[PDB]
Formats: C-alpha cells, sequence, structure tokens
C-alpha cells in the first residue's frame, strides 16, 4: 500500500506506489 511519507502533487503519476493524489495536492 501507500507509504506514510508526504509528496506534492497534481496527478496519481507523481505519487508513491499504491497512492493517489488528493484534493489537498499532496499523495495519500
Amino acid at each position: 500500500g501507500c507509504p506514510r511519507i508526504l509528496m506534492r502533487c497534481k496527478q496519481d503519476s507523481d505519487c508513491l506506489a499504491g497512492c493517489v493524489c488528493g484534493p489537498n495536492g499532496f499523495c495519500g
């Protein structure tokens, strides 16, 4: 699943494995 590290994004392709780009502009 998605790791517990913070990451900024504009789409899910910016995020780590199993993560999504949420509406706050960060991965989870």
